[PDB]
């Protein structure tokens, strides 16, 4: 239970990687 | 602590779904 | 321990209302 | 178990630090 909490907050961490999404807005806007 | 831990961590895994305004802010910026 | 660890979790899920940044956003691009 | 939690936790808090983009983006938007 313990190992599976730790892998959901390294999911997490893969889902957190919106900040790949957040620098191809900034792009996309920095041309726009 | 753990029942409650596992709790918090799926209500951030619903949170995350962030992933309705990137995707409306991708559209937009799409489109301009 | 495990308290300190519900409450970072509880800081995070805080930290995440970046989806009031996100809805601004949003509404900045509508508008512009 | 539990001191490899509580580093993912604060490697979360690190990665929030998001933060970067969304003053930017909030920034470029605010002159366009």
């Amino acid at each position: 239970r313990m190992k599976q909490i730790e892998d959901k907050l390294e999911e997490i961490l893969x889902k957190l990687x919106i900040e790949x999404e957040l620098a191809r807005i900034k792009k996309l806007l920095y041309e726009r």
